[PDB]
């Protein structure tokens, strides 16, 4: 399986029990007050800047002096990991082919701190980004529960009258945070071998720090769906999301909401991070379609 071919223990959420959340989480508070850095093996191959943003680092991507275009991308790791370095190595990918700056913030991460802590963060670095190119000419983009996170931050961008972007790139976004869609079953369960309810429930009410999963700000398949700028989904079959990314879908097409939605059945959850064909396809897809006159 690709998962164990290039599996990274210290990102597992497969936690036992409560003794492997409180380690997990002593761990994190730890692991995440420390600079992040580029993995020290990886050649790079997009001119990086390593900025900072009220204290925030704050990484820029660029390709061939490419910048009057943005990607404000929000990795995943569900609130608790900073970027792996497969993030590292997508993000300059990314950059590569799209021909956009890719921006990295590195964004506030529970134990320690909180949802509020974290959509700050990611408007301040989209309102920098706006005053520098203007709002259509910057695209969001995330994978996992960055990906929920970019959603549910444009959401927030379109319930406060704000300059919305061009588009908004989801990759196997995690829409539903308490993982209970019905539709879920034991055989979809025994194939995703990266998502676990346990971990990612226990995980995201640390984070969400007394609101319910079920908010949209947490879970934003519940939140606001009319007048969204066009979405371009990613996921695979074999994720304990494709349930909620399906029913996403229906939602958006009810409320004539422009969504693409491709479609991987055999792939795992964030399967674009894996040095795999499909991952260089999908990257060719969001390349051909990052472009598209917005008519919507
Ligand atoms: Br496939
Ligand atoms: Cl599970
Ligand atoms: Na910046």
């Amino acid at each position: 399986s690709v998962v164990n071919k290039y599996l990274l223990h210290n990102r597992s959420i497969m936690f036992k029990n409560d003794q492997d959340v409180e380690r997990f989480f002593y761990k994190r508070e730890i692991e995440n007050r420390k600079k992040h850095k580029q993995p020290s093996t990886l050649n790079v191959k997009a001119n990086l800047e390593k900025l900072s943003l009220d204290d925030m680092q704050v990484f820029r991507f660029n390709f061939r002096h490419q910048i009057d275009k943005k990607i404000l991308y929000i990795h995943g790791g569900f609130n608790a990991l900073q970027p792996s370095p497969f993030h590292w190595r997508l993000l300059d990918k990314i950059t590569l082919s799209t021909l956009y700056e890719v921006v990295l913030p590195i964004y506030p991460k529970t134990p320690e701190f909180h949802i509020d802590d974290t959509f700050q963060a990611i408007q301040r670095v989209y309102d920098q980004l706006v005053s520098e190119v203007g709002h259509q000419n910057v695209v969001v983009m995330g994978d996992g529960s960055g990906g929920a996170l970019a959603l549910s931050f444009v959401q927030s961008l379109l319930d406060n009258q704000q300059p919305l972007p061009n588009k908004l790139y989801l990759i196997s976004p995690i829409l539903d945070a308490t993982l209970s869609n019905k539709d879920i079953s034991d055989a979809l369960i025994e194939q995703d071998a990266v998502l676990s309810q346990f971990g990612v429930n226990e995980i995201m009410k640390k984070w969400a720090n007394g609101l319910p999963l079920t908010d949209k700000r947490i879970s934003p398949i519940n939140g606001t769906i009319e007048g969204l700028p066009p979405v371009y989904m990613f996921g695979g079959g074999r994720e304990m999301t494709h349930p909620d990314m399906k029913l996403f879908e229906q939602m958006m097409l009810q409320h004539h909401q422009y969504i693409e939605f491709y479609d991987y059945p055999k792939m795992v959850h964030d399967f674009p991070i894996y040095p795999i064909r499909q991952s260089h396809k999908a990257i060719k897809q969001i390349a051909k379609s990052i472009d598209e006159d917005v008519t919507q």
